[PDB]
């Protein structure tokens, strides 16, 4: 069935930043709209408009993209570094900023834990707001805390979103690294059809997928496994769920941990309920006997017929 899932990828894999005109443009479109919309509130105040530094972030960056469903949106990930001090302001107050600035833009901005999120036709741009390392201690700070929450998840947490894009860039190489990035496209269309953040399921694979090849050694031409690739990496991760008692809920939940690679190494995964974690299981184990069956036990169209309800009706089912 390889055939089949490299079809499947090129039908979801979405061009990066750099290979992807359209999606410098609206990224872009909410930078300039930032500066813009930061004169008509730092002008008001009395004081001089904070100055930042944008980076792009998350699967745009890293080439692990993926095209929405229809009546889904495009996840733009930038970070934005403004030049202030962290011992000085108030995460979610410097958030405010960044919402009041834009406003007038698109259908408005919610100010999320570790992120302000806006929204506009079909998509939505994610900024990340860092603390200034140099006025700052020499640690890179996200900040962290929605308008609702209390003082103790205020943070200015110290972050590496470029050592984690970092990290799976550098994890395999040439076809071996193709491979893993292809297996994380197939994981996050399986997330958006069936819904496991895409950051928990790309931490999971940089920590447990293990590469499914067939080498020649007379022909030294290599055949890579995409089926059984995901089936070894779905099986590991099953695998490394404990049962967690709940003691609010009187009641045990299975739960995955999943530790970032690099600062702070939190539980990417540690803010799913353990009811959102048992469903979470539910769909993994369903979508793992969909990859097993397919291996032999049905014929081509009910095996691609079986992944289709895990993977969605743009995996290519032949007719029998
Ligand atoms: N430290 C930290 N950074 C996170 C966490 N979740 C997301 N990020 C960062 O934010 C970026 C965007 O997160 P997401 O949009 O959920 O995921 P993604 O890797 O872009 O993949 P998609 O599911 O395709 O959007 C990630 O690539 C990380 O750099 C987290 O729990 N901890
Ligand atoms: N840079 C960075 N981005 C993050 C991090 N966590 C989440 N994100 C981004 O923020 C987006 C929204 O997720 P969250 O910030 O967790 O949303 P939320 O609903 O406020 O979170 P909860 O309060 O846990 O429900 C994701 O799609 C990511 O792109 C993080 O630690 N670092
Ligand atoms: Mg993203
Ligand atoms: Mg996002």
């Amino acid at each position: 069935v390889q055939k089949q899932f490299r079809e499947f990828h090129d039908r979801i894999k979405l061009a990066q930043y750099d290979e992807n005109q359209t999606l410098r443009d609206e990224r872009d479109a909410v930078l300039t709209a930032v500066r813009e919309g930061l004169k008509k509130v730092f002008a008001d105040r009395g004081e001089a408009a904070p100055t930042f530094t944008p980076f792009n972030q998350g699967s745009y960056a890293m080439n692990t993209g993926v095209k929405p469903l229809e009546g889904g949106e495009y996840d733009i990930d930038v970070g934005i570094i403004l030049n202030i001090a962290k011992d000085d302001h108030d995460p979610v107050e410097v958030k405010k900023w960044i919402r009041d600035a834009l406003k007038d833009y698109g259908n408005g901005a919610e100010i999320r834990r570790s992120c302000v999120t806006v929204f506009k036709p079909g998509y939505h741009v994610d900024l990340a707001v860092y603390a200034d390392p140099e006025l700052s201690g020499g640690t890179l700070c996200i900040a962290k805390g929605k308008e609702n929450s209390g003082d103790e998840h205020r943070l200015w947490q110290i972050s590496d979103p470029q050592g984690f894009q970092d990290r799976i860039a550098s994890k395999l190489s040439g076809d071996d690294a193709a491979q893993f990035r292809r297996c994380i496209r197939y994981l996050k269309r399986w997330r958006d059809f069936r819904f496991p953040l895409g950051i928990g399921l790309t931490a999971a694979a940089y920590w447990w997928f293990q590469v499914s090849k067939r080498t020649d050694p007379v022909s030294q031409n290599v055949t890579y496994d995409d089926r059984d690739a995901l089936e070894q990496f779905v099986q590991t991760m099953l695998d490394n769920f404990h049962d967690t008692w709940d003691s609010k809920d009187q009641r045990s939940y299975p739960r995955l941990t999943v530790e970032l690679p690099v600062q702070p190494y939190n539980d990417v995964f540690e803010k799913m309920t353990g009811m959102q974690m048992e469903s979470f299981k539910s769909k993994l184990q369903a979508l793992l006997n969909a990859l097993k069956t397919a291996k032999s036990r049905l014929e081509l169209h009910d095996a691609c017929k079986a992944l289709a309800d895990h993977f969605g009706s743009e995996f290519p089912v032949p007719e029998k």
